[PDB]
């Protein structure tokens, strides 16, 4: 049940928009959040963070109820809602829900987020936390020890594999292409790596286990043979893609979909900013998503009211 | 007890610092922590956080606290010393600590804070977090429908003045020459709030109060004259001071002492990040030094290693 009005309108409720509200609560100013399924965001299709300081570790789904709870207990209300367009005239802007309702403010945080591409392949969804992630940065410790495989073979998969090669056992990387198609610098220094291993010209065709991860199935196009690869995990890098369609058209978005910004969080439309995955940035991580909800919400409070 | 190598040498702990040694340690990277003071840096001294997500509302020590355990949990070593000197050779860097030790890391990431200049008068001291405080940001919120006191007139007074104006039922502003030092876009948003107050030429002589502040007492410079103004909080912006002087001849260094990086952290000098508060850079708050600490973790851990 919205209002009609409020200062502050923030589309997602991921780490980044319900910082946002927090922050906006803090500064005197109304805030809705628009959330179209789970508060929390991405956080709450994780298993364990371990990166958000403070809590040594903790569950995604609880971390993530917990920064919903702290943005509703200084003001901001939460709707289930999908937002479905946003327009904005003088001074005001505005989104109409997929509920018909439409619901005015004066400010626009756009906290949609980054979704990673999925392999479509059974066992995927099944032991998704027991095994299968698409974070590097988040899980990659969680892992130390163990034989692994990076599904991909772009900027991030290259540069992810180099991460976790300091702390896994060995990496096996599955590349659908008959090559590798990072920047050469990414791809040096996997060189320096000996405990990586790739697989070009392939897919994965299924992840199997029991009460997690225990291998991998891969398929080579050409030949249609299958190897069954022993791992513990499965880091997923195969694309991302930014939620920025609402504002195609609206903002300047550069060539892969993510919104650009100047350091206060604002885009090319004053009272419109993009925090979070969706933005243009280089690590995404829940830190750095709060992060941006409260350099916009600080600004914004500053500058528009 | 420090060894003689860790791979990151972090200058500081408080959140900046803390932050880059939780994601060292879950990097698989050698991490120490010098830390002068108190582990936790400036959240130690500050009452209540509100606005760190995912606690309502938490002492500040004990924030501090969470993130020092938090990040020895992954392995970083914090250790209780001052650093005095730093150097570097082709790879690696170099401290000297206040105990004639010497240390040798890889990289070094500088997050020794800024610290509020004070008035140095009495109840200062004493009344510091009960009415007390140097960030609007932070403590604002705590003072919603009460009567403040902001000491300065520049940048930073008058913008968080503004800032403040929304929730507080009014302000005097008390700055100590003829005039406000502010760029005048900033003095001009203070004309809109009619519930604000400025009182020029003058000194805070003593804050007064009994549980907490109830009185500041403002002399004037020109006269001799006090004045009593009730007052329930006093928020004090009369310059910051950026604790960059290890670092001055080393790396490029802004007209007031804050460090220049680039998107990733990374000074002039490769393998020095400068995180945090000391960092030039808009909102100084722990989720911003906390996300400085994490990207320049994560990109050394990537260039460096
Ligand atoms: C790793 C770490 O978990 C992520 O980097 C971090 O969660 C990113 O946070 P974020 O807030 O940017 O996005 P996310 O955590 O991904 O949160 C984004 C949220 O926005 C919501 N959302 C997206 N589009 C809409 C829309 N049109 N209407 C309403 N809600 C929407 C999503 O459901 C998601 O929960
Ligand atoms: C508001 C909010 O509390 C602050 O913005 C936030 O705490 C800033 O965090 P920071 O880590 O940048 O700095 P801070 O919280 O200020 O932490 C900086 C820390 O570095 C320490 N430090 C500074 N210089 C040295 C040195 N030469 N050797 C060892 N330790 C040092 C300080 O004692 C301080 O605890
Ligand atoms: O840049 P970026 O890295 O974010 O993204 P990107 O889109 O640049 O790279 C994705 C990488 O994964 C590969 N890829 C795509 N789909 C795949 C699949 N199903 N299995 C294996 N590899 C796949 C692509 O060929 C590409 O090399
Ligand atoms: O930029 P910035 O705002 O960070 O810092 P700044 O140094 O630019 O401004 C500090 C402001 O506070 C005033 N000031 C300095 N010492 C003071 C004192 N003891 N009492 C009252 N006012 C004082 C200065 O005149 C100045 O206007």
């Amino acid at each position: 049940g919205p209002k009609d009005y409020y200062d502050i309108l923030i589309i997602g409720g991921g780490p980044a928009g319900l910082t946002a509200a927090i922050y906006a609560g803090r500064a005197g100013l109304s805030a809705a959040v628009f959330e179209k399924a789970l508060e929390g965001g991405a956080v709450t299709q994780t298993h364990v963070v371990e990166n958000w300081p403070g809590f040594i570790r903790i569950e995604g789904s609880e971390l993530g109820e917990k920064f919903a709870e702290h943005a509703k207990a200084f003001g901001a209300e939460i709707i289930t809602a999908e937002v479905l367009k946003i327009s904005y005239d003088n001074e005001y802007k505005y989104v109409e829900l997929d509920n018909g309702k439409k619901v005015k403010g004066k400010v626009l945080i756009y906290a949609t987020g980054a979704v990673p591409r999925k392999l479509g392949v059974p066992g995927e969804e099944e032991f998704r936390g027991r095994g299968v992630t698409y974070c590097a940065a988040c899980d990659g410790y969680l892992f130390s020890g163990k034989d692994i495989v990076v599904v991909g073979g772009g900027d991030s998969a290259c540069d992810e594999a180099h991460f976790l090669a300091k702390m896994v056992k060995s990496i096996t990387m599955v590349q659908n292409l008959p090559y590798l198609t990072a920047a050469k610098v990414l791809q040096d220094r996997l060189l320096e790596n000996k405990n990586v291993k790739v697989i070009l010209n392939s897919l994965v065709k299924e992840i199997r286990g029991k009460d997690k991860v225990e291998e991998v199935v891969v398929v080579n196009n050409e030949t249609g043979e299958e190897t069954v690869i022993k791992a513990e995990g499965v880091f997923i890098y195969v694309g991302l893609v930014p939620k920025s369609d609402l504002l195609k058209g609206i903002v300047d978005i550069n060539e892969y979909g993510y919104i650009k910004t100047d350091e206060n969080m604002e885009t090319n439309v004053p009272g419109i900013y993009a925090v979070g995955d969706v933005r243009e940035k280089n690590l995404r991580q829940i830190v750095t998503a709060a992060a941006d909800g409260a350099i916009a919400v600080e600004h914004a409070a500053k500058k528009y009211f």
